[PDB]
């Protein structure tokens, strides 16, 4: 074949996760790959950047480097920008220990690490297990995606959201391109309190899962299928352009009559 | 029944954050503004977390501490635990409405999704009035910023609104009587962000800085950059949905012809 893919391999789960060591090891066989990634599993970093600071990196042995405090969008970030020269050919964050659905995906930072990615030559991809069992069947799922990009291009998509159905490889149905989910509001706080009688407060549970009807990626992931939803970063309610402005101007706010 | 410009000094109950933290001037004089007609509690970090985006802690628990005026800050809190804590544990009674901001400096295009001043707001959508991110395009008018967030919670108290529930609002930092209007707008967009600076620490290893947004890409005459350029407020409706609708033909055709996952 007549080029190498560059593949820049991230996560949330930071360098020692099972989930990218796993990837890292199969994407390999057939691609050149730059891992750079948090120094460790940091919870909930969605796509925070670190701005206040400089940051720190290491490189180990095998040449994978790790950011020190680095948020999965700051690895990416300093990857594509720095690290890697020539830039990478596509970004791809995973695999995550745990689904990134529905309305969770602006929380992940499995997926703000792809989303870090959406200006290469390929649609990054975000690659969650619905669980910590079956890497090996994301890690087959994932480089099945990456030979059919280099066989055809994607024209439209700058983010692929891959949620793989915690099973063996032979039992996954197949893949389906699906819609985010939702869920009710989460609304669960458990309090705790410290030995001097202070109360502090863990964030709970999600929510219910509310839109998890036949195309969302909540269904497909139910059913065996390995869900793909592409998604973009425009966070505009075009749906809602109308009724605000008559509501403006039903309230007399940025009009006098 | 009395002619004033609000109609009852605590007729709505707010939950006031941002993300520049607690003692920032943005929410210090928007949370004086509103405490005019409004009953108000700031639940706020405790210092700076500009691009915390929508980041929240998870692995450990929160602990607050309360100022004497009332406000709460969020030990290492992110805007969205703040909201979240605020909305689900803190306040009682609840609110009816999240405010986020004033925020120093502008949140529009695709820089959206990396604020953590929309992120307190996005946390605020399931209440029942839509929650608003204010911006200031700069660090003057504080003032200004105020007057326009009071129009728009007057305005809910007059009707409420019907359809979105997250809005965006950036205005610029004019005078309150330079400002043109108001306009609903579409996020614009930017080139990615391509700057690295680095700096050596004293040991001579080489750190990073993330560097500034890439250049505008989109800035059509619908966008929010152009609203804010042109001297308008810029109202952009915003969801937490990122499903690229419009990409959803072309990924499906895209899958059939290269046959991924299918036996043939
Ligand atoms: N990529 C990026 N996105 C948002 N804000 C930034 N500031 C610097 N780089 C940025
Ligand atoms: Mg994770
Ligand atoms: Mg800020």
């Amino acid at each position: 074949g007549m080029a190498s893919m560059r593949i820049l391999l991230s996560n949330d789960d930071g360098v020692h996760a099972p989930g990218i060591q796993t990837l890292a090891k199969a994407l390999r066989e057939f691609a050149d790959v730059q891992v750079v990634a948090p120094d460790r599993n940091r919870s909930g970093a969605s796509n925070s950047l670190t701005l206040e600071s400089s940051l720190r990196t290491f490189t180990f042995d095998n040449g994978d480097i790790a950011v020190q405090m680095g948020t999965p969008t700051d690895c990416v970030y300093l990857g594509v920008n720095a690290l890697m020269r020539p830039r990478p050919d596509i970004v791809v964050s995973g695999i995550n220990a745990g689904p990134n659905l529905g309305d969770d995906v602006i929380y992940s930072g499995t997926v703000a690490a792809a989303m870090a990615g959406r200006h290469l030559g390929f649609p990054a991809l975000a690659v969650s297990l619905n669980g910590y069992q079956h890497y090996d069947t994301a890690a087959a799922v994932t480089c099945a995606l990456l030979r059919g990009l280099s066989r055809e291009p994607l024209r439209t998509g700058r983010i692929l959201n891959v949620n793989v159905p915690d099973l063996p490889l032979a039992q996954v149905k197949g893949i389906r391109v699906t819609r985010c989910g939702s869920r009710h509001p989460a609304d669960k706080v458990i309090p705790q309190e410290d030995p001097r009688g202070n109360t502090l407060y863990w964030i709970g549970p999600p929510g219910d899962k509310y839109d998890a009807g036949p195309d969302t990626d909540f269904a497909a992931v139910d059913e065996g299928y390995v869900s793909v939803t592409p998604l973009h970063v425009d966070l505009t309610a075009a749906s809602a352009h109308d009724v605000v402005s008559d509501w403006l101007d039903s309230v007399g706010v940025g009009t006098q009559w």
